[PDB]
């Protein structure tokens, strides 16, 4: 439920909070430790509903997949072009 000690719900909800982790994941600006593990992790989870990822790894990404999709719509279509070209999360796992 935390990222880099901050509740997930703040960063997402937090334009500042969120975009560290958005240009983190755009090759745009530095990760935070977190940041680089949903990056490293970020693939699987959109394309394989994270079939490998723990259970920490696997909460934290499907709540920012699932807020970004709702909430940051240009970032999702970002993060979406990069991470998941064939739209594999939207069509399968949403
Ligand atoms: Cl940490
Ligand atoms: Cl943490």
């Amino acid at each position: 439920t935390k990222y880099d000690g901050i509740d997930l719900d703040e960063i997402l909800k937090s334009d500042r909070l969120f975009n560290n982790y958005f240009k983190c994941l755009m090759d745009e600006g530095r990760c935070t430790p977190d940041g680089n593990e949903l990056k490293k992790i970020l693939p699987e989870a959109l394309q394989t509903n994270c079939a490998k990822c723990s259970e920490k790894q696997r909460s934290g990404a499907i709540k920012v997949i699932n807020y970004v999709i709702e909430n940051r719509k240009e970032q999702w279509d970002a993060l979406q072009k990069k991470y998941d070209p064939e739209n594999l999360y939207v069509e399968k796992y949403r």
